[PDB]
């Protein structure tokens, strides 16, 4: 039977005559033809013989799908199926260019894994680094080749094991694409480790067009070694992360994990919900990231998100190296839904919507952040969070913009005072802001808006209260030590008649000549005898800056009425004249507006 | 021929070899191990003796699609293809566990239905009520065990077949996911139908990660009989729709018809087009679902969508139970562009873009809805929808906050007279909002803001008109059962200069003592005969109230001149000082700014 | 050998038996009705013998892919793969129907194309018309059928060869699907051309539920001789472009492309980045383009893209034919962020955010916008560049209103003068916009908002500086040639004390009955010589229109004080009673807000 040998041979499928659907005009092929048209890991998860292995906890599968691997990247791609319905096991590190990153698998330009079963970390790995699929080919990030065309996508899932960090030095990944062009992970889930990231695409803006979508990153930290976790680091331009969720379960990275990091030109951060995470995202230009797209991070966007988390929601940075100075600027960060979760006040991360951070030596005069547009988010935190803010403002800011956001938190601008002295440039805060309640009352020896920093020029900061808070020792406070310039600063009367302080300037820094400001304030005031029109002036002399001033009070009195309205004086009196129906001198406690140069 | 008659048999396929591409380190395979990687409806739809049948209206494909299910769900799962090209008939109902739900096929963990072909439902379901696919495992919910990893996708079709409803009392769905985890619709075509539910996610908060992403639902409502229909009802939390096509072209549709519904917490609804329907979305915490995760639908996202509607585009509630309190917080709705539908006034529920409303028994005294922020939505009603607002308030408030809207309706804010009273917390309109001018001239007797609830606090309503609109009767109008305090109440004055009433107050509500108004009204005074710096009185005696006039008229006469501004006295006059060049008693009628506090 | 002859002939598979998994319950097939399930180019990429072709630069693919889709069409459809690893090469037109259109390939309905590998054009296309892939089926698209179900998708690339365009008066395509009906393309690189459109949806209003989502176009202009492009053209309503990458690398693409047009109602572009493009999108409703939806483009949405573009980001416009009028209303752009790339003043089309834009043919008096709300983005053009406007308000419009962003370039609102004249209605810039500093300093000779218009009616422009800028004449003004009534227009005071212009209105139009204004300016005064309450006279007559003035200046004297207020006398001199505590005439120049019925 020569027939029959060669039928049931490795080349029997070849002989085996095929035409689609029986149609005369169709390609007279061979079955093995048609199945060569898929690739799955069963065809190289084989003894040296060729019989078939079943992946289990017992066996290591990772030469097997590195062969698959290698063979597609061999015939110009394709995409190879991780089957359904079974674990595959990965035991041991990989060699060559990705040993010096841990790497596990390496990946191959135009070779895409369509996972669908899972893959799961064997005990070998307990203690150890690791990065589980590694897309640079040399064990120097600068002397690798490029990844370009590779996708991962499917229903399935990346499993990590559950074991925790050896050492806090080490580092784990799931997917380093590494100097990675038009790449992606789509649909996997992403579970169960102690890493340092899921997914990193691009090297130090070195890259173009990765995403991840429609992906789930579920309990990725686990322990107190772990040194800092950043679920997806997007470290190349024309990138970013969509429809996403994440979420964490350990107390430990209520203190260490961060959803995202936009580290590069025209990044995005979308649509996706956050649970049981320290951060949001970090939004930075790390001048030793600058070297593939420029040392400008701009073009940011951080959009219709929804999260809970425990320190701040977005983190804002720039810095410098030896012969680099890295810019962020043109960020809009809109449409989210934010809150801290339920936790005591100091027990994680200062709470925050909004943090200008220091570099990560702790420098606060080396960062150049502008352009920021924060528009349409909400932000809550919880009555007994003390430390949360709409933004702790803490290192150098040349310019960010806040307009129509709801802020429901204990401060809306916030520095630490005896901290850093932050350099203070076109802050906007519109009067389109609401200021939420959940605060009120809460807030005894606390300013509002407490602006903690060496010098503000070109800022705005128009306070609309919604409600009462008599609490607060006052809406927003300059120490002496801040300078004040070319600035406005207002307080709506609205829910102010009973607070003893509203603004304060602890250094009379209203007085500076480009100073535009306005708030309620009680003053005395005593009058001349004349019968008719007869002068009121104030008994003190702290009002030589008043432009003008007007009644915020009514007038219980018949026989006579003070001013509506007052100037001032040389010797810091204010002054107006009202109407003595009947002679005498006068003297009331009224509300007025003071205002400068508005 | 012994080897021919395995060859012919059904074992054929597994004694043909095969070796990928004859690649030498390639597994040695047999033809059926590739083709077993694969699963359709072809490997089951068959007779008793395995002789395949061709699907059709006169052949119910129940049993065989089921038998595939629970095969593949056998071997740890997979996906199985329903084929393009053929029409698959559904004819009977589905026996066990989803009998109690008139379910046709039970859903299975890690089994995904890639739906190429078409689903089509026989006569047999006429007047009947059914559930095409159902993920819980026994009639009773609370009893059911979970589905887990169940994908149906692809760029087929699910057809109702086109039946009426035959009672309704009865229940249609197109996919109860039931206690649904990491489960999902994808790209299918709903169409053709009068159901309840195209599709539901989870079961009284118990559910996690499901989503509806690329789907079309096409006439899903077309009878009277229909009671009410929500087209994705969202039941399980970290859940959502996204990027969604829902239309409707019956007449019904306009006044039964949902597009979504989102019960718990972290879920949203984002980038669908809506027509035909008379709701976008109910927003809602029921008490009586909330045994899975808690009685708080908090982070609730409406974002993006287009809506083409008849009623209410976002109706907000929360209810309790005899032993539970549903709550409603931490909401936000943006970047929505609405419209009611060319309609008569009153033909179909009143319009309105947010609707605070009663619970199913119409209870207003129930609800406990805060922390919601409606930003940078546009909604538009024709000219003669009467029955048209920005927010129709129906229901006891604890807060709502809108900034940067649109709004181009008849009304701003609504609740009828004589029907409920509700109590209002914490309701923020910003002066940011632009009120449309579409309605100018369809006003007569009605007021833009008509503030019919028992009581206002902590509230803001800074109106601002961008036309003029003489026709209506006030800008606001507060009656005399509706108590005010700790408010803020502004009319702008633009456009106001020939209304005769701005701001009404019919129970004097803007003397409270710490309400803060301000609004135009026309004054007429009188002055003394005094030459020279002379008094100006009103000559009515209704501004004890008021601590602060000034001139919104321009002073035709060149012998003296009124006051720029104005206090109050005692018995309710205003004062100010004006100027008599000659002397003489002077009478003028000027249009006032009146402010109080502000 | 009988059987032998049977197994190696094309029906070789249909006698070798396969059962699923060996499942006795399962359906007892043929190894070629499993292979049938699927379908690719091998399948009819023969020569007439049936022997299988390899694709190259040498061999035209494009008979073998219209055998394909013909084939499959017949079966009720389904989808062909064009696999990966190879280029695909087209280098002949299509036969029939597509001919009108220069077509490669005629899509039909229900055919599906899965493009894994590479499709190219072979260089008999260089300097010849295209269309790559046709889904009209006649020359004239009114005499066309449908296509409906038909779609894209995978990994894979189209190629144009980077062939230019032989004659601008010539079209290119790559998609044309049509009229069209549930089309869609995903996930496609287009690139390295010189065409007219990447992707067209519709035709005339005919069509629905078309998409292109995640999509790359790279490279797609590249010579002077190309008229003009647009890489994806919406003319079907329920449709539109999501997730999409557009890059362009010529100088001829900053001066001639645009990413998006959508010409229907219920049409969006979401969540893109655009770079090196003149322009971002056009929505405009097109009388020529009205057959099939009727004549109003309402329901358009543009939302959360990124882009780097040298001309427009969105452009308005609609127009006119003999019989038919065309009119866009009911537009939504928000929460975009734009910025104009590094260039020389005047060196590519106008720089601006919105352009209200005249029609083909330059006529500005043909359209019909309103409804349109631009709220929550953020723009940016570089110092240098003069062409850059918040608005370039060039043609009619009924209405445009701008809440919450952050313009900063060189102008807010501006026109040309001495080229259109527009009739503006329903323009409003509300106080919540942020004017940027990034020109400050740069606008010797130029007003900040120039209303070089016609006519401005039921407007309001509230300005409100974050920083100095006293290189500008004006913030705002008004030619004597553009009549004002009915509007607000409005300029806070902070950061304009040292401006000598703040609001210019050359014919004196802020006098109207109805303008309500207010705005800085400086006042010489001088009081008479009483001792006491003592009256102060502008020395000026030009305030006959003034309501009402207050100081912004400090008094510095101590012997008087003048008033705080002011109103106005009928020879247009303004007048207050002030203060003097001794005797004398006071000379003062002080700076006032004057106001206008506000
Ligand atoms: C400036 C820089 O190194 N950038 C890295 C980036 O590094 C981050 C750093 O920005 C900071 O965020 O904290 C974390 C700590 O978790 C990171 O630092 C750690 O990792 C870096 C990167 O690791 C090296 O380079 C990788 C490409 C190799 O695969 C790896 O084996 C290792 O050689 C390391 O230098 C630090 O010492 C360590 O603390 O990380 C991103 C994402 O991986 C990377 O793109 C960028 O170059
Ligand atoms: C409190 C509650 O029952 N919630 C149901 C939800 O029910 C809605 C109800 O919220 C209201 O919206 O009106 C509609 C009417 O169309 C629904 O009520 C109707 O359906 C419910 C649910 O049906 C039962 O439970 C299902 C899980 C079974 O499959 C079904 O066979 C039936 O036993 C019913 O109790 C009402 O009497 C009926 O009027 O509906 C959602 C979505 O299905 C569900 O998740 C939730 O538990
Ligand atoms: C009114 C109209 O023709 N609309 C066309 C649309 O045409 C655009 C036009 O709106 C303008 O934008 O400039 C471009 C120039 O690049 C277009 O005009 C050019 O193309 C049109 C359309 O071409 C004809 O109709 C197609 C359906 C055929 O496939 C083609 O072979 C040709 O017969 C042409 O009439 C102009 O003369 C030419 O300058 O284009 C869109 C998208 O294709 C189309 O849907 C709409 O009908």
């Amino acid at each position: 039977d020569q027939f029959r040998a060669i039928i049931e041979s490795p080349e029997g499928a070849g002989h085996v005559g095929y035409q689609y659907r029986r149609n005369t005009g169709s390609t007279m092929r061979m079955v093995s033809d048609v199945l060569d048209e898929r690739v799955s890991l069963w065809d190289f998860h084989c003894d040296p013989s060729g019989n078939v292995i079943q992946p289990g906890p017992n066996v290591d599968s990772r030469q097997y799908l590195q062969a698959a691997i290698d063979y597609v990247s061999s015939n110009g791609g394709g995409t190879i199926t991780i089957p359904a319905g079974y674990t595959w096991y990965l035991g041991s590190y990989g060699v060559g260019g990705i040993a010096g990153h841990s790497g596990i698998i390496q990946l191959r330009s135009n070779v895409n894994l369509n996972i669908e079963g899972r893959i799961h970390l064997s005990p070998f790995f307990d203690l150890k680094p690791f990065q589980v699929f590694v897309g640079f080919d040399n064990g120097d990030p600068a002397s690798s080749g490029n990844l370009e065309n590779c996708h991962i996508y499917g229903h399935g899932v990346v499993d990590f094991g559950g074991y925790e960090f050896g050492a806090s030095s080490q580092l784990r990944n799931g997917v380093a694409f590494g100097r990675s062009y038009n790449c992606s992970v789509t649909g996997i889930t992403f579970q169960n480790g102690d890493v340092t990231w899921a997914i990193t695409l691009g090297w130090n803006g070195y890259g173009s067009n990765c995403y991840v979508r429609k992906c789930r990153f579920i309990n990725l930290v686990n322990s107190s070694v772990n040194a800092n976790h950043s679920t997806v680091y997007v470290n190349c331009p024309y990138s970013g992360v969509e429809s996403c969720y994440f979420s964490m379960s350990s107390s430990f990275a209520r203190n260490i994990a961060c959803s995202v990091e936009l580290h590069q030109h025209d990044t995005f951060y979308r649509g996706s919900t956050v649970n049981g995470y320290c951060r949001g995202a970090y939004v930075v230009m790390h001048a030793a990231e600058a070297a593939g797209a420029g040392s400008y991070a701009y073009n940011m966007q951080v959009e219709n998100n929804i999260a809970v988390i425990y320190g701040q929601f977005v983190i804002l940075g720039s810095d410098v190296t030896a012969t680099v100075s890295g810019h962020l600027n043109d960020v809009i960060v809109s449409g989210n839904i934010v809150s801290i979760g339920e936790r005591a006040a100091f027990s994680a991360p200062f709470g925050a919507f909004i943090d200008i951070g220091p570099d990560n030596s702790g420098a606060s005069n080396v960062q150049d952040i502008q352009r920021v547009l924060v528009t349409g988010n909400s932000f809550y935190a919880p009555a007994n969070i003390t430390d949360s803010a709409a933004i702790t403002l803490r290192a150098n800011l040349n310019g960010c913009t806040f307009i129509a956001n709801n802020f429901d938190c204990r401060y809306m601008v916030y520095n630490a005072p005896g901290t850093t002295s932050p350099v203070v440039q076109n802050l906007v805060w519109d009067k389109s802001n609401v200021i939420g309640g959940t605060h009120a009352n809460q807030r005894a020896g606390q300013n509002l808006f407490d602006m903690q920093f060496a010098s503000v020029v070109n800022s705005t900061i128009e306070v609309q209260l919604s409600c009462e808070d008599l609490s607060m020792f006052s809406c927003i406070l300059f120490p002496a030590s801040c300078q004040l310039s070319y600035s406005k600063i207002t307080v709506d009367s609205a829910w102010t008649k009973s607070m003893s302080n509203t603004a304060v300037f602890e250094g009379n820094q209203q007085a500076g000549a480009n100073v535009y400001v306005s708030y309620p304030a009680t003053v005395n005031l005593t009058s001349y005898n004349t019968q008719g029109a007869v002068p009121f002036f104030s008994t003190d002399t702290n009002y030589a800056w008043v432009t003008s001033a007007y009644s915020l009070s009514i007038n219980e009195n018949l026989d006579f009425s003070p001013p509506a309205t007052y100037t001032n004086k040389a010797n810091g009196q204010l002054v107006g004249v009202g109407y003595n129906e009947i002679g005498g001198v006068r003297s009331v406690s009224v509300r007025l507006m003071l205002q400068r140069q508005v």
